[PDB]
């Protein structure tokens, strides 16, 4: 029962709720309808949308509790200008009449909720992400942002469905906010900013954990596939693959052995920010094959799709992965070939996801038939002796069973992500 949903289908936005919000767009702000719909805000005056909430959802309370929620995706920092990322508080929605009412803001790595009553009193509570991590679950990243509030105790900040803050709120009085809620950059100094919103809500309550949790699952869209920033999983578009078990490696062309080899991911690293590099390596496009399900160009690929993974940065001709058919082993290496029809060898895959379904991972499957059936992985070189080159791109049976084994599935070699070139990941 939210009070306000933000929908974009069939080319408009609406309040998908019921209660019937009205929508004011500016020029300057691009929509989609992937999924609820997604918008992006630019940092000029016609990037905004206002919503107008009825008299029946606007705030005006001492004592009633509300819940908000959306999900976020703002771009890396640039390596030169930490300063200013640092240092800049900006607003990007809020809901304020005569300074009192509610806001969200981003300053750097941080993500503030702040409410301020009619006697101008104010209380703040932020989450804060780490901008010095190889590799970061938030830097650039779709991730859900659960707010609630409970007036005569804590507002909470949950993070892609679990609780990271809570702040005491008790003392302010009453807040009486806005009809109109404004998703516009507000003080944002840097000219060349943006910011991803998807998945808009407000509650008329505080939200238990486990509601919290339930909207995670529901908004986190399960059966879909997804790329490393958490868009939908495209065909026809060049990735970067990321290993999720191993993720300080990329893997490389070693053409003696027509094989895929690691070597350690580069990093940019200096006092204020530390990041591995993520745009290194062979360099994939996913297609669909022969009898497969009927697609356009940058389609979705959807777990159910048969699908071929082409290599385009090998030669000038493409490259293809392919697997030995009845190898009559556990493990193989992956084969990497220019594009042939070797009844030795086999091309025919599918992308799937057979846990942690929240998670932008994903896992690759071949499934001839019994002789040849394994999901990708990562396979040694040598065994029993640090060395990022002491592997290779395989195909074991070994991941089948233990995908189904009592065990946390997170961290497996058998998961993978791809990772296309995004303007919010700009890298040297």
């Amino acid at each position: 029962n939210a009070i306000l949903s933000l929908s974009y289908r069939g080319g408009r936005l609406i309040d998908s709720s019921g209660y019937g919000a009205t929508m004011n767009v500016g020029s300057d702000v691009i929509f989609n309808d992937i999924g609820n719909g997604q918008f992006k805000l630019n940092n000029s005056e016609n990037s905004n949308i206002t919503a107008h909430q009825s008299k029946f959802v606007v705030y005006d309370s001492m004592f009633d509790n509300f819940s908000i929620n959306f999900w976020v995706r703002t771009p890396k920092y640039n390596n030169n200008d930490i300063q200013t990322y640092l240092q800049n508080e900006y607003t990007i929605i809020s809901c304020i009449k005569n300074d009192s009412g509610w806001k969200v803001s981003i300053k750097g790595n941080r993500i503030i909720w702040t409410l301020i009553d009619v006697n101008a009193k104010s209380k703040s509570i932020f989450f804060e992400y780490s901008i010095k991590d190889n590799i970061s679950d938030y830097i650039n990243k779709w991730f859900s942002i659960t707010i609630t509030n409970d007036r005569l105790g804590n507002a909470n900040i949950y993070i892609n469905g679990s609780l990271k803050k809570s702040e005491k709120i008790l003392n302010l009085d009453r807040i009486n906010s806005s009809n109109d809620i404004d998703f516009k950059l507000i003080n944002c100094t840097d000219t060349t900013k943006f910011v991803w919103i998807k998945d808009f809500n407000i509650f008329g309550r505080e939200l238990n954990a486990t509601e919290v949790s339930s909207l995670y699952w529901i908004q986190s869209s399960t059966n879909t596939l997804k790329d490393f920033w958490g868009n939908p999983l495209r065909y026809d578009t060049q990735y970067y693959l990321f290993n999720q078990g191993m993720q300080n490696i990329y893997i490389k062309y070693f053409s003696k052995a027509s094989m895929g080899e690691t070597a350690p991911r580069t990093n940019f690293n200096n006092a204020a920010i530390n990041y591995q590099n993520l745009y290194l390596g062979l360099r994939f496009i996913i297609k669909k094959a022969s009898n497969s399900r009927n697609i356009n160009n940058d389609n979705i690929v959807r777990e159910g799709d048969y699908i071929y993974l082409n290599i385009d940065n090998i030669s000038d001709e493409s490259y293809r992965v392919y697997v030995l058919v009845n190898s009559k082993e556990i493990q193989t290496q992956l084969f990497l070939a220019p594009i042939n029809d070797d009844p030795t060898f086999y091309d025919v895959l599918q992308i799937k996801k057979y846990y942690e379904k929240t998670t932008y991972n994903c896992q690759i499957l071949c499934e001839k038939d019994t002789k040849t059936f394994g999901l990708f992985g990562i396979g040694k070189f040598v065994k029993d002796y640090w060395d990022t080159y002491d592997n290779y791109f395989c195909i074991s049976q070994w991941y089948l069973r233990r995908i189904s084994e009592n065990i946390n599935k997170l961290r497996l070699g058998c998961n993978w992500q791809f990772i296309p070139v995004d303007e919010g990941w700009t890298e040297l």
